[PDB]
C-alpha cells in the first residue's frame, strides 16, 4: 500500500475495533442513534451531502432547534466570495435553545456539573439556576447600553459563571469574544482592541490546580492600552483583595442583585454573528447563529451518541473552540448535563479525571492528546470503576497510536468506543470522526467525515484531486457546511486568501491527510510543518510517532532547516520521561538509537540529521519557534 | 363567630345586597358576563387557578389581545427569585391593543370623554384623534433619540393628552414613568433621577378645582438637579407665560405639527417592561414598581371586563388620576384595551360645586363610576342636596378603591349615587398587583358593606397566622393576606432594586406574595381587608384595625371622617387615640365638645369593646395626594414629634 | 412576443380597474400585495387613514425588506441572471452585472454602514452618478432599514449642503469623479466644499469610478473597495414594517415614502404599464437622483426580477443614435425617456412598449413609427415625486390609445379636476381645471421630512380632503386626460 498508518508497535491486523456492547443496545444502555455498522453510517450520511440533501438539513434544523420565525431557504452562497448562508430567513436565540426551553420542561435538571479546583467545592448548577444567572447578567449588560451586534470581551477562568456570561451576550444579540484566562495582557489587549468592545467581563482571580490566576491584575494592565473599554464586570471568584477602579469596574454580584431574574430573548436572524474567537495580527474567527448551533447540537448527539440522561464531561477550556462547542453550546442545546472543570488533570492527583468520572457517573469523556501524555506517562495505578463511561473522545492534534490503546484498555475496559475528532476553530464543529455505534475504529485515525462534510484529497504538487483510496495530499472540503466560520472579523480578505484561494473551488483546512485502502482518513499535521528531504515530503506526525516508540521518550517535535545537499533536513527536539537515566544512556548514544528507530520505521530519508518543548497555552507545540532558532534568528 | 364584619348600623341579616335589576339584564341593560349567582363565579374562577388553569389563560390571552407573534409557554418562574414570566415567546404592542385595532374598527367611536376643570371646555376625543396624537408624540420622542427600553418621565395633569403620552411611549417601546402633577420638585427630582430618563413630558400649567398648578415652574426647579435630562416636551395647556430654556425645552404643539400622524408599532416581547410607577412608599427612597407588557395588559383588560361588567358601548368614568395605578389600569390601559369610552376627569368632586360627579354622570350618561372612599366621605359631608336632584339612572356599577370603605359611606354610595339600583364593587388591590385582586363580580355576587368578597380570576389568596407562619384552613379565620401563586399582572421587579422587591414581598412569607394587609375570611367565605399590618393597634392583647374603629365612630350622627392611631400605654401596651372631623351642619354648641366625645367612645365600646374605645378624642377640621390619610403623621404628633402643611400645624394645636 | 397581462379590449381593463377602486378595493390590493412581494410577517389591515390629517397607512402589520425583494429572492432562484446592464459612458466599458454580483456588493456596503454605527431609521445621503454601484448603495441602506437620501450628482455644493443637513444623515456615499456625455463630473470636489458646513456627517465612503487623484480627509474619508474588502458578502435583512420610511427625495422639500406601499406601486406599474415579463430588458434613461430613477431603474425592475439598465451617458454621445445602438446591442424590450428626447438628425424589433415622462403630440407619431415601426405600443406617463409610482398611463395590450392623452389613470388611482374659483369638482367629461386625486393609493408619499406641516399646507389643505397635484389638467368626451 502507498498510504501507511502512523507508526505503532501493534500489528495492523489487530488494530480494527468494532463498537463494543456498551455501544450496542445491550447492558441496559441506550441503543446508538446510528448503527450498528459502517453501512448504517453511510446510509444516513448520503442524505446529508449532494444535490438532494436540503430535505435532510431542513428537517434536522426544524427538529433540533426552536425558531421564532421559520426559514424558507436552506442554503446559499459559497467559498469564492464568502457569502455562506444557512436558513437565512429564520430567527432564533441561542440562549433560548440552550436554557429557556429546557427550563420550561425540567427546571431542576442539572445543566452544569461545576467541578471546582478543590473537589469539595464542587456542586451541580441546574437549568433554573443557570438561566436566572444568565438573565441577570444580560440585564446588567443592557443597563451598560450594550445593543444587538455589540462586541463584549470575556476573560473568565473555568468557573461555571463563564457559561452564563457567554449566554448573556447571546441572549441580547451581543457578540461575545472569549479570551483564555491566562493570556498575557499583551494578548488580552490585542484581542480587546481588535473587536472594539466597550464592555469586559472577568473575575477577581482564578484557581487552577491550586495556583492563583491574577485575572483582575492582568486586566488592569491590559486595559491601560485598551482605550474603548468603559465597563468591567468582575465576578467575585476568590474574594481576595484586588484593585477595583472606581466607576469603570463593578462587582458581578452587586450589579446582578439589582436586576430581575428574567430577561427577554433578542430574536436573532440565522446569520447574525454569535461570537468572535481569536486564534494564536490576531485572527478573529466569526461564527453566525443558526448553523453553528445546529452543527454543535448534531455533532454532540451523533459523534458522542448523547441521550437525554447523559452527563457529558469535556475537560477543555471555554477560552478555546472546543469549550465553546462541546462544553456550552452543544451540550446545553441538547439539554443534557455538561461539566465545567476548573482544575488540571494532575490535581489533587493524576486520578482526578477518574475520581471525577466515578463521582459523577460521567457518560462521555473528551480531552486532548497533550493531556493524554500525562496519564499514560505517570502511571496506570491512577486508573477506579469508570464503568459509566461509554464513549471516549480525543481532540486537538494527532494522537500517537500508543496513547490510543491505553485509552481503550484502562479508561474504557475495552468497552468504550474511542472517537478521534478532527476539526478546526474555522469549521465550528467536528469534521471527521467515527460514530461510536457504527464505525469500527483504527488507532490514530479520524475515520470518516461527519454529516454535511464532503471532503477530498488534493496533490499539492499538481493542485488536482486524487480520485480513489490509498492516496495522500492535503485535505479540502467540496461544499460549505452549516457551522463554517463566516468571516474573519473586519478582515474578510484574510479569510478568503487563507481558506478559499489556495485551491479554488474548495475549502483548504491546512492539514496534510491521507485516505487509506479502507477509506479511513488520516490527519498527519500542518502543511506548513512538512519537511522535504531530497524530494521526500515528510509529515511531522509520522516522525514524531516513530520517536515515541523508543523507551523513555515522552514528547517530540521535528522541524525542518535548509540543507545544501538534501534541501531540508529533519531536526528532532526530544523530551524524556523523568525517571529515564541520561547517564546510562548517553545523550550521544540516545540519538544513535533514535535515528536508527526512525530509519527502521520510516526510512533512511527520514533519519533526523540532529536530535536535541515551547508550547502555547492551548497545548500546541510552537514548531515555528524551533524552526527559526535552528536557522539562527534569535 | 370569631370574625366580625366592619361595624355597621344595619343588622347583619339585612346587610346582604343581591345584584339589582340593572345587573340582571333588565331595564334594557346588557346581561352580565358572569351570573346570575355565586355559583356562576366559582365555576369560572376554578378554571383560572390550580395546576390545570393554563388552558383558560392561554385562551383568554389570545381572545383579549392582538399579538404580532403567538406565545408557546403560558407561565414560568415564581416568587422566590423574582423571575415571573407570562406568555414569554409572544410579541405585541400596548398602543396597538389600546388604539390601532379599535381605530381600524370604529375610528369615530369616542375613546376619551375629556371633562375639563371648567365644564364648558369638555369634549369627546375619538379613537382616531387620540391615535393621531399618540403617533405624533411617538415620532417626536424618536426624533429625540428615544429607543426601545429607555425611560421617559411624565409630569402631566389630568388632560386627555396624558393618555397620548403614555401610549406614545408604549408604541415605541419606551418605559413611561408617570409622576403625579402636584408633587414637589423634590419628589419629582428623585423620580426623574432614579429612572435615569433623558426626556420629560409636562405642561406649562395645570388646572384643578379652579387653581393653577405651576408644573413648568416646579419642573425647572427639579431639573436644576437632574443632570441626565436632555429634552422636555411642554404641552400648551393654559398659554400663560412660563420660562422655557432654549434648546432643552420645546412646545408639544410645535414639535408634533412637524411629524406624521402615523407611526409604526414596536414589536415588544411580552416581558419587556411597559412602565415604572414610583410610590412614596415604605421609607427612604422611592420605590419604582415595574410592570411588563402582556400580563399587565391582559390583567387590566380582564378585570375591567368582569369586575365592572364592561360592554362595548359603555362609558366608563374612573375619577382617579393617571399619576396613580388606578389611573394607569382603569382610566387608560384597561378601558382603551377593551375598546370602550373612558373618562379623563380634570376637576375635583367639589368644583364648581359638590354636584360635579353627578352633573358629569348625567351630562355624559356614564354607565360605571369608580372613585375612592375619601371622596365618598367628602361628598357625604357636604350634603344630599347636591346628589338628590339628579337622574343617575345610566349607572349600573359603582366602584370603590384605595382603602377599606366604612359601611356608612358604603350605604351613602349605594343609596344616593346608585339609588339602591346599582351594584357596588369594592376593589382591593395594590400598585404591585397591576390589576384588581379581590372584588365582587357585579352580576353574580351579593355584596356586604365593607367587604371585597372573593378573589378575581387567577388570584388564589390565603390567610396566614403571622405567629405560626401557617395557612389557616377554613372560614372565620383572621391574619395577614397572601397569594399562593403568581398571577399575570404582578409587578416584575423594583427598578434597579430587585433586592428590595424580593425582601419586601417574597421573603416575609417564603412561598407566597405578602400584600402587607391584615385580612379575615368570615363564615360565608367573604374576605375582609381591614388595613395595613403596620397600622395595627394592640390594646391589652386585642389587635385592632384602624378600619373597624373608624367604621364604628362614623356610625354616630354628624361624623364625616375619622382617623385613629395608637399611642404607647404603660398598662395596656397601646391605646386608641381618635381624630374626628364633623359635618358642617352639626352644631358644636348644642352638643358640647366633651359630651360628643363620650357618645363616640360609648359607640365604639358597644360595637367593638372598651379596649377599642378611644382614650382621647381630638376634634379637628381636616386630616392630613393619592387620597390616603397620613396616619403616620398623626401617630408621630400624638407621640411628640416636629399635601397641605397647614393641617399639620392645626393638629399640633389641638393636641 | 409574450401575451400582455391585460387585454385585448377595454372590457378587460374595466373588469380589472374596477377592482383597484371602490368598496372591495381592499380585497384586490390584498391579493396583489401577497402575490407580488415576499413578506417576513403577514399584514392584517389593507388600508387606513386618509388625506385629511396625513395618516396614510397600507399593510401596517406586515413586515418585509426592499433588498430581499429586489435581490435575495431572485438570487436564490437564478443567481447568474443579469440584474443590471451597466452602459458606461464609454460604450466598450459596458458589462452585465448579475443578481449574485449585485447582491454581494449590496451586502458588503450594508456591512460597512453597520461598522459606522448606522442604525435602523438613520439617514444616509447618496451623492452618486449613474454608475451601477448606485443601486447597491440604495439597497444597502434599505437592507439595514436605513433611510437613503439620493442627491443628484450634478447638484451644486450648496444644494447638497442643504439636502444633507435637512435629513441629518451621519454618513455620505459618493464617487471620486463622474462620467457623462464624455465629460467629467467632479463629485468629491463638490462633496468636500459642501461638507465644510455639514457638522453631523462623520463618515464618507468614496467609490473609485476613475482612480484620479482626489482629496481624502483622513479619518472621515475611506475607499469603498478597501472598506468592502474587509466585510463579508452576506448581510442579514432588517425586518421592516410596511410604514417604516424607505427614502427621502428632496424636490428642500424631502418627500418621504414608506416601504411596502412604494414598493408595491413600483412593482405593479412596471408589470402592467410597460407589460414587463421575466426575460425582458427594461431600459430607463433617467437618473437615480430623481424619482424616475428610484422607481423605474432600481425598485420597480429589480422587484419583478427582470433586467434593468443603468445608462451612464447622454442621448447624443457619441452620436444621436446611442438609444438605438443601445436598443439593438442589448435587445432592449422597453424604452423610457424624457420629453427633451428627431432634431439632431437600426433593427429595434426587440422593443415592444415605449413610454415618455408633457410631450408635443407629433412626437407621439414619430415615437410610434421611427422608433416603433407601427408595431410597438405607446404608453404616456405623468406623475411626480409625491406619487411614488406613475399615476396616469394607458395599459398597452388592451386599450386603444390616442396621441397626447393617457386613456385612464393607473390601477388604484381615481383623479378629478376642481374649478380653482368655486372649489367644486367639475363632474362629467369635456371639462378643465386643476388636477387633484380622490382616495389614497399605496405608493402615495407619506409626509415631508420633519415638515408634515408643509405636507398638509401644499397638497392637503389647498382643497379639502383631496390631493392637490399643483398642475392644470383637462378631460374630454373620450375620458382622456391632458396636462
Ligand atoms: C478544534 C480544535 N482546535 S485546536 O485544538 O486548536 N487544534 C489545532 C489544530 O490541530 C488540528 N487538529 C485538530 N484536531 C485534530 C485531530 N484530532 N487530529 C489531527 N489534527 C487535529 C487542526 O488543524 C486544528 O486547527
Ligand atoms: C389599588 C389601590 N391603590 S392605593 O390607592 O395606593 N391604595 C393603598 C393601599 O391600600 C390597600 N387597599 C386598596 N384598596 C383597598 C380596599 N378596597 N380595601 C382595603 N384595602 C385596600 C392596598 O394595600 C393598597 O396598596
Ligand atoms: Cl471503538
Amino acid at each position: 500500500h502507498h498510504v501507511h498508518p502512523l507508526p505503532d508497535s501493534v500489528p495492523e491486523s489487530e488494530d480494527l475495533f468494532a463498537p463494543p456492547p456498551r455501544m450496542q443496545g445491550k447492558e441496559g444502555r441506550p441503543k446508538p442513534h446510528i448503527g450498528p455498522n459502517y453501512e448504517s453510517y453511510v446510509k444516513e450520511w448520503a442524505k446529508t451531502v449532494g444535490p438532494n440533501s436540503d430535505e435532510w438539513w431542513a428537517a434536522k434544523a426544524r427538529e433540533t432547534l426552536d425558531w421564532y420565525d421559520d426559514f424558507k431557504t436552506v442554503r446559499a452562497g459559497g467559498f469564492e466570495h464568502g457569502d455562506v448562508q444557512w436558513f437565512p430567513e429564520g430567527t432564533l436565540n441561542a440562549a433560548y435553545n440552550c436554557l429557556d426551553r429546557h427550563y420550561y420542561k425540567n427546571p431542576k435538571k442539572t445543566a452544569i456539573i461545576y467541578e471546582a479546583d478543590e473537589p469539595s467545592e464542587s456542586r451541580e448548577v441546574s437549568y433554573e439556576e443557570l438561566m436566572q444567572e444568565t438573565c441577570r447578567v444580560a440585564n446588567v449588560l443592557k443597563s451598560y447600553g450594550v445593543k444587538k451586534g455589540d462586541a463584549v470581551s470575556i476573560y473568565l477562568p473555568m468557573t461555571w459563571q463563564a457559561a452564563a456570561a457567554f449566554l448573556a451576550c447571546a441572549r441580547i444579540g451581543a457578540i461575545h469574544s472569549a479570551v483564555f484566562a491566562g493570556f498575557s495582557a499583551e494578548s488580552l489587549r490585542d484581542r480587546v482592541n481588535d473587536c472594539e468592545c466597550k464592555v469586559l467581563i472577568t473575575t477577581d482571580e482564578g484557581r487552577r490546580g491550586g495556583k492563583t490566576i491574577a485575572t483582575k491584575q492582568i486586566v488592569d494592565a491590559a486595559l491601560q492600552q485598551c482605550p474603548l473599554v468603559e465597563n468591567v464586570l468582575v465576578l467575585r471568584r476568590t474574594g481576595n483583595k484586588v484593585p477595583m477602579t472606581e466607576g469603570r469596574d463593578k462587582w458581578w454580584d452587586e450589579e446582578c442583585a439589582k436586576m430581575p431574574a428574567y430577561c427577554p430573548c433578542e430574536r436573532m436572524a440565522s446569520e447574525d454573528p454569535l461570537f468572535i474567537l481569536y486564534t494564536s495580527k490576531p485572527k478573529g474567527v466569526v461564527h453566525s447563529t443558526a448553523g453553528y448551533l445546529l452543527g454543535t447540537a448534531l455533532t454532540l448527539k451523533y459523534v458522542f451518541d448523547a441521550h437525554p440522561d447523559d452527563r457529558f464531561a469535556c475537560m477543555a477550556d471555554i477560552g478555546w473552540i472546543t469549550g465553546h462547542s462541546y462544553i456550552i453550546y452543544g451540550p446545553l442545546a441538547n439539554g443534557i448535563t455538561t461539566a465545567v472543570f476548573e482544575s488540571t488533570p494532575v490535581y489533587p492527583t493524576p486520578s482526578r479525571y477518574w475520581d471525577f468520572v466515578d463521582k459523577w457517573k460521567a457518560t462521555q469523556l473528551y480531552t486532548a492528546p497533550t493531556a493524554i501524555r500525562l496519564l499514560r506517562r505517570m502511571g496506570e495505578d491512577h486508573v477506579h470503576d469508570l464503568s459509566s463511561l461509554r464513549v471516549l473522545g480525543s481532540v486537538g492534534e494527532p494522537i500517537n497510536p500508543e496513547a490510543w490503546h491505553w485509552y481503550n484498555d484502562f479508561a474504557g475496559k475495552n468497552q468504550c468506543a474511542i472517537v478521534d475528532t478532527y476539526w478546526m476553530t474555522e469549521t465550528g464543529s467536528i469534521s471527521i470522526a467515527p460514530l461510536p455505534g457504527a464505525i469500527s475504529t483504527k488507532p490514530g485515525s479520524a475515520t470518516f467525515p461527519f454529516f454535511g462534510m464532503d471532503v477530498d484529497i488534493i496533490d499539492p504538487q499538481t493542485g488536482q484531486v486524487l480520485e480513489g483510496n490509498d492516496v495522500e495530499g492535503v485535505l479540502v472540503a467540496r461544499r460549505p457546511w452549516p457551522s463554517i466560520a463566516r468571516t474573519v472579523y473586519r478582515d474578510h480578505k484574510r479569510y478568503l486568501e487563507t481558506y478559499m484561494k489556495p485551491y479554488p473551488g474548495y475549502f483548504f483546512f491546512g492539514d496534510g491527510a491521507a485516505r487509506d485502502y479502507d477509506g479511513y482518513m488520516w490527519i498527519k499535521g500542518r502543511v506548513d510543518d512538512v519537511i522535504n528531504v531530497s524530494g521526500h515530503r515528510l509529515s511531522t506526525a509520522e516522525v514524531e510517532s516513530a520517536l515515541i516508540l523508543h523507551k523513555g521518550v515522552a514528547e517530540t517535535a521535528v522541524v525542518g532547516c535548509a540543507d545544501d545537499l538534501t534541501g531540508q533536513a529533519v531536526y528532532a527536539f526530544v523530551t524524556m520521561k523523568p525517571e529515564f537515566d541520561l547517564k546510562a544512556t548517553k545523550e550521544a548514544d540516545l540519538s544513535k538509537e533514535l535515528a536508527i528507530q526512525v530509519r527502521k520505521v520510516i526510512g533512511p530519508f527520514a533519519a533526523p540529521k540532529k536530535i536535541y518543548l515551547p508550547k502555547t497555552r492551548s497545548g500546541k507545540i510552537m514548531r515555528r519557534v524551533l524552526r527559526k532558532i535552528v536557522a539562527g534568528e534569535g
